């Protein structure tokens, strides 16, 4: 009953050999695609409140936060631009928690490249746009840094249809 194909990514616009994008709720997408790796839009504390992190923790019924607290016991906090690889719970095999700069927190956008660098540790990832949404970066600029930095394969989920349509236009 238990084994199903992983990384079943469909319905995406292929931007480059490394980056594809879809207008979809990332939790619903993880459920469909059965990814090996989902990326969380983490903060250094791995306290999963708000935005994508809140959504992923909610989908795990708090299991992600429990595990994350054990990781903080082990490691202490992350740094901006850093990451850790933990369980993906019911969303994915693994979750790569990646800390992008939060512009709304006064952090430096130049750290967004380092944040995306972390994706290169994994062959295929389902991810949000780092530093976008509540973290305050312009999503088109985050996508730009993504395309410039990620050398593996990332499937980007965005929630905003108007953003997706602008990406298509910038593609056309």
């Amino acid at each position: 009953h238990h084994h199903m194909p992983v990384n079943q990514f469909t319905g995406y616009l292929k931007l480059t050999d490394n980056v594809a994008i879809k207008c979809v709720d990332i939790v619903k997408e993880a459920q469909s695609a059965n990814p090996m790796v989902i990326v969380n839009a983490a903060n250094i504390h791995l306290k999963h409140g708000g935005g994508v992190a809140g959504a992923l923790n909610k989908a795990t019924n708090g299991a992600m936060q429990k595990e994350s607290d054990d990781y903080i016991k082990l490691n202490g906090p992350l740094t901006v631009g850093g990451s850790c690889l933990l369980s993906g719970h019911n969303l994915a095999k693994k979750c790569l928690h990646v800390v992008g700069p939060n512009l709304n927190a006064g952090e430096d956008i130049q750290l967004l490249k380092a944040a995306y660098e972390n994706f290169n540790s994994q062959d295929i990832l389902l991810a949000p746009l780092l530093s976008a949404g509540i973290f305050g970066a312009k999503p088109l600029q985050s996508l730009q840094v993504c395309v410039q930095t990620v050398r593996t394969q990332v499937y980007i989920a965005v929630n905003d249809k108007a953003l997706y349509e602008q990406v298509v236009m910038d593609y056309l």
